[PDB]
C-alpha cells in the first residue's frame, strides 16, 4: 500500500550488537561520514530512545520520532505514533531511512526493501541487538571495506542488500 522505498540504516558487530547503555559501543567517525552522505536529503525515522540519545534534530533532513506518547513534542522534528502514521507522513517521499534503534527496526521489519548495513568485525559488550533477518530473495548490491586508521580503530565493511521480491 505504501509507495516509498523503506531502507534500513544500521551498524552492528559480529553478534548483531548495536547499542550499550543507551549509546553506541564504538566510535567510528568515518562510518558516521558514510551515514551522513548516504542519508542526507532523506527522512530519518528514529525510535524515541535513539532520538534522545542523538539529542538534536539532524540538519537537512526530515526528523521523524516514533513514540507511543501522544503528548510528545520536539521543535524541528515530526512525531509519529505508529508505522501507518509514518507512512502517511512519508507518502510522497522517494526513500526513507529507518535509523533505529532495535524496537523501531523490529517495527518496520515487515516493510524493509533495502538494507544499508555496516558490519564491524569485533565482538562488543552490548544490550541492544539488530533483529535476525531471513535474506532469502535479497541480493548484495554493494560492498566496500571501511577506513581503518588511528581515528577508526576497528575493521568494518559497508554492505547494501536489495530485496528482489
Ligand atoms: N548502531 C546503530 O546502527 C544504532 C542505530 C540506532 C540506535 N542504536 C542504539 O540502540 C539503542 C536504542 O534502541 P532501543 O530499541 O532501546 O530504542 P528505540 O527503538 O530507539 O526506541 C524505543 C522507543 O520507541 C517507541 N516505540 C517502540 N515501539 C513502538 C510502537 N510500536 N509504536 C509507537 N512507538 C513505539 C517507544 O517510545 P516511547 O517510550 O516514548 O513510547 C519506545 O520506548 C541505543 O543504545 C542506541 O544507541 C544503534
Ligand atoms: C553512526 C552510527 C550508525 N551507523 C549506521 N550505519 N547506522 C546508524 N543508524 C547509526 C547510528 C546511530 C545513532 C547515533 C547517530 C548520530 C548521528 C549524528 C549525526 C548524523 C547522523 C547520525 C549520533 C549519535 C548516535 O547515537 C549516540
Amino acid at each position: 500500500h505504501h509507495h516509498m522505498r523503506v531502507s534500513f540504516m544500521v551498524a552492528m558487530d559480529e553478534n548483531r550488537v548495536i547499542g550499550k547503555d543507551n549509546n553506541l559501543p564504538w566510535r567510528l567517525p568515518s562510518e558516521l561520514q558514510y551515514v551522513k552522505k548516504t542519508t542526507m536529503g532523506h527522512p530519518l525515522i528514529m525510535g524515541r530512545k535513539n532520538y534522545e540519545a542523538i539529542g538534536r534534530p539532524l540538519p537537512g533532513r526530515r526528523n521523524i520520532i516514533v513514540t507511543r506518547n501522544e503528548g510528545y513534542h520536539v521543535e524541528g522534528c515530526e512525531v509519529a505514533h505508529s508505522v501507518e502514521e509514518v507512512f502517511e507522513l512519508c507518502k510522497n517521499e522517494e526513500e526513507i531511512f529507518i535509523f533505529g534503534g532495535a524496537q523501531i527496526y523490529d517495527l518496520f521489519l515487515p516493510y524493509v526493501d533495502k538494507l544499508y548495513i555496516t558490519k564491524i568485525h569485533h565482538a562488543f559488550e552490548g544490550d541492544t541487538f539488530f533483529p535476525e533477518m531471513d535474506m532469502t530473495n535479497w541480493k548484495e548490491v554493494f560492498v566496500e571495506k571501511g577506513l581503518t586508521d588511528e581515528k577508526n580503530p576497528y575493521t568494518y565493511y559497508y554492505h547494501v542488500y536489495e530485496k528482489q521480491q
